[PDB]
């Protein structure tokens, strides 16, 4: 692209008519974040590389290409985005890029006080077109999901859900938050630590199962029909953040399809027109073709929900489901904590206002760098205080037990609807 | 005996607290409702100092090591009207199996105590009220029990938790408190079975814990520990006041163990209402 962006600046190629990504001429789109086009093997590309992290918390590759062999990472607050050697020749200038290596207070394009450069301008509408980039994913249509009317409020019965990879039982304790009564909640898991959590917090009402693989259609039978079966796949794999990715379609790809059997053995035939309600939960930095074959399994097209919205997380995750509203804004009720300070314990103080989990160590106490302390960790997902001290276990391995979870207000989010089909307490 | 100052008059307590730990002393005159002017208080152990800070919104003014308190430090923080401390009883105790001495580390660390608390005494003729409270554990020498009744010039009170708590936890208390010698009342609250203070799902053989068949628990036909919550239920502590940083069980639990029973605690400090000021 070297050659046509000569081309582009000598005012005989517009930028918009070029993908700034790659150079390609097969321009379709244009990109979200900054001036020019964009071709689909880059938005493939873009979707698997842009929320990928590297250990140092900062972007794995280059914001604009989605590739770049050597990155610029950003000097500014919370930011960490990076822009590669190459992208920075093209957009500012050549030699650009090694000239801003030397300039020690940096700031990106993206958070750039001017917001105006010369062959690079940022468009102004880019949260909204980040927004929109997603429900621009009609490669994969899909037909709409099935509406049920509301039942009657004197009808209304105790909900029942099968919840596979329960973890620490989030989703039970997001129906008790909201108030829905809950006549059993089935749960696989096999993580002894995560059983202990639910069990104590949940105090002896869920019904234990052990590894999914074990659970048949005679269980999911038997165990009475089921009005509400949710889950999400070991994210731990897919996700950037461990050193050992051997690899990401083994083990975690496996247990997707195990959601998928026990999905279709807990759904009603046609013709019960019972309300029955599912939701599938995972991480947005995966595969291209990965989340094609999740999406033609499940037979629906995902939604992005990201955390930040209504808690203190940096939580971008896909819900693919049929309960209602699932598309709807996401509001910030007053209990939830939108700023990481709030959710510090008292003599800390947080330099950041989100953590970014999917400048290691968060915190700025008595002029020292400190990690989030555990039950800190608990007040940024939105968990109750205290929720995961039950048993004697170390505090690595109960950080990793957190870290895994959904995001609490996100789930209480999606779950709220489903009070119009069920019985309160 | 010092005769009591009347209600209008009284004013917040101040306390020196020598080997404070997770500050038990300041929680239980909270508990209390007695109004703390200030809380003074040395340690060393940093996973303590954290538990205080945290569960003591940064009230707690702390001091380094008992052995760098002047009698200069003594006066210009103020008169104290309430000096208590614990020595090191680990060392002491019979249950850590590296016993190279005992009146080595604990029994110098003792005399800290006694000259800060001379540092803190009201001259004669100053008629103020003033107290002090001394902690140690049953089982020590006879020679060393007769050394410390000498230097703080007192007869030992022994007080055994069991009465209050769901521990054996039995202590020494020397001091000059009004009503140290006064049988033990247990408050409902207060949990005298160890089944009470388990975790639901958890169902104890044993009813006391011998803490100064090693693992108490059956649950679901196994042999366990008590959970850091629980132990904390045992002593008498607020749910969940040890977890504030990020430390491991053993030193958590280690940390947990060393400290004062609270029912006792309350029991001896209760008095103290009637010298000084309520919230
Ligand atoms: N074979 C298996 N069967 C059931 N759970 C499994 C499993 N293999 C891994 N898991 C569990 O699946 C979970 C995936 S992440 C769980 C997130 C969950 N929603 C929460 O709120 O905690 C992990 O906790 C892991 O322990
Ligand atoms: N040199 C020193 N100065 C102050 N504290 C010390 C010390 N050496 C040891 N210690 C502390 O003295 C304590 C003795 S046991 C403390 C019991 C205390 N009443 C409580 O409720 O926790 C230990 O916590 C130990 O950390
Ligand atoms: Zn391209
Ligand atoms: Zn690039
Ligand atoms: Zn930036």
């Amino acid at each position: 692209r070297e050659r046509l962006v000569y081309e582009v600046r000598q005012k005989c190629r517009n930028i918009e008519d070029i993908c700034i990504s790659c150079g390609s001429l097969n321009v379709t789109l244009e990109h979200p974040l900054f001036v020019g086009g964009m071709c689909q093997n880059c938005k493939n590309c873009f979707l698997e590389c842009a929320y990928q992290y590297d250990d140092d918390g900062y972007q794995s590759y280059c914001t604009i290409c989605c590739g770049g062999r050597e990155v610029l990472m950003c000097g500014n607050n919370n930011c960490c985005r990076c822009f590669c050697v190459e992208c920075v020749d093209l957009l500012v200038g050549p030699g650009a890029a090694q000239a801003a290596i030397k300039e020690d207070p940096w700031n990106c394009y993206m958070c750039g006080h001017k917001g105006t450069y010369g062959l690079l301008r940022r468009r102004e509408d880019w949260p909204s077109r980040l927004q929109m980039f997603f429900a621009n994913n009609h490669d994969q249509e899909f037909d709409p999901p099935k509406v049920y009317p509301p039942v009657p409020a004197e009808k209304r019965k105790p909900i029942r859900v099968l919840s596979l990879f329960d973890g620490i039982a989030t989703g039970l304790l997001v129906l008790k938050d909201l108030g829905i009564q809950v006549d059993r909640y089935i749960a696989s898991e096999v993580c002894e630590d995560s059983i202990t959590v639910g069990m104590v917090r949940h105090q002896g009402k869920i019904m234990y199962v052990g590894d999914v693989r074990s659970v048949t259609q005679k269980h999911i039978q038997e165990w009475g029909p089921f009005d509400l079966v949710i889950g999400g796949s070991p994210c731990n794999d897919l996700s950037i953040v461990n050193p050992a990715r051997k690899g990401l379609y083994e083990g975690t790809g496996r247990l997707f399809f195990e959601f998928y059997r026990l999905l279709h053995d807990a759904r009603p035939k046609e013709g019960d027109d019972r309300p029955f309600f599912w939701l599938f939960e995972n991480v947005v930095a995966m595969g291209v073709s990965d989340k094609r074959d999740i999406s033609r399994f499940l037979e629906s097209n995902p939604v992005m929900i990201d955390a930040k919205e209504v808690s203190a997380a940096h939580r971008a995750r896909y819900f693919w489901g049929n309960l209602p509203g699932m598309n709807r804004p996401l509001a910030s009720t007053v209990n939830d904590k939108l700023e990481l300070q709030e959710c510090l314990e008292h003599g800390r103080i947080a330099k950041f206002s989100k953590v970014r989990t999917i400048q290691h160590f968060p915190v700025f106490m008595n002029e020292k760098e400190d990690i989030l302390w555990c039950t800190e960790m608990e007040r940024v997902f939105g968990f109750p205080v205290h929720y995961t001290d039950v048993s004697n276990m170390s505090r690595l391995a109960r950080q990793r037990l957190l870290g895994r979870s959904w995001s609490v207000p996100v789930i209480r989010h999606l779950f709220a609807p489903l009070k119009e089909y069920f019985a309160c307490v």
